[PDB]
């Protein structure tokens, strides 16, 4: 009944799932009481019996290794709140740095037309539209990614400059291909073998795995599309540089904050 001993006993159940258990319980509590992270600092009290069971239910869930932001319904990315749900890849902080590089190439070159392949929640394309004048054409294989990328564009007021269509690669936007000046993606780039079948996966496997190699996506993309006149900027795996060089030579690779190779960049824009 007293909320802080609930917080303290819950935090211990999440010990083996996260480094920040008190925080996750604070976020879950807030999510269930429908209150604000910030307004949890009432020194005595605040919790009903239905509310109590609910929190313990979600805490047991989280203890199984189920993603926190699925429970929260939301993930913060580039300072914006993206809705997420079971069935959508949850945006990662690493990807922020792709967006900042993208915005900087838009600023330098006066780019008006961008694509986001594999848009998921809309994280890249929506942020790009929110913070530039560019129009963004986005795709995904998943109906749930499409529906949610749409609602996130609406949520951040860029439904007029961010358009999502179900399909693979840029197949649904064939008629726009010539006008597209920059193609961005954070594609599935994980090896099929990095998943031991004993371990649970809570995110959609089409969002994570690029065949045995981890490179299927890049092989098919760079075999199917002529990128003359275009800039391609895509998140990659850690150990994938040398093998990528064999798929698309001419590429530059960029290190992230943490000092490792995370993005490929193929600038074939003319003068």
């Amino acid at each position: 009944r007293k909320i802080w001993s609930l917080i303290r006993d819950c935090s211990g159940k999440l010990e083996g799932v996260t480094e920040t258990s008190v925080l996750e319980v604070l976020l879950i509590v807030s999510r269930v009481l429908g209150i604000r992270k910030e307004d949890l600092f009432l020194k005595d009290l605040g919790v009903s019996p239905t509310e109590e069971k609910r929190i313990l239910e979600l805490v047991e869930k989280r203890a199984s290794g189920y993603p926190l932001h699925y429970i929260l319904g939301e993930k913060e990315f580039m300072g914006l709140s993206f809705l997420v749900e079971e069935g959508v890849f949850v945006p990662r902080p690493e990807t922020e740095e792709l967006v900042e590089l993208a915005l900087e190439l838009i600023r330098k070159y006066g780019i008006k037309t961008v694509a986001d392949i594999g848009t998921g929640s809309g994280a890249i394309g929506v942020s790009v539209a929110k913070f530039s004048d560019a129009i963004v054409f986005a795709t995904d294989v998943s109906s749930k990614a499409v529906e949610i990328a749409r609602k996130n564009a609406e949520r951040h007021g860029v439904s007029d400059r961010f358009f999502v269509r179900k399909g693979e690669f840029l197949e649904p936007f064939k008629e726009k291909f010539a006008s597209i000046e920059m193609i961005l993606s954070n594609p599935p780039y994980v090896k099929s073998s990095a998943h031991l079948p004993k371990d649970v996966l809570f995110e959609p496997p089409e969002a994570l795995f690029g065949g045995e190699d981890g490179l299927d996506f890049y092989r098919e993309f760079f075999g199917r599309y002529d990128t003359s006149g275009k800039i391609v900027l895509m998140e990659i795996g850690e150990d994938q540089v040398e093998e990528l060089k064999k798929i698309v030579s001419d590429t530059v690779f960029l290190k992230d904050s943490a000092g490792k190779y995370r993005f490929l960049l193929l600038n074939r824009r003319s003068s």
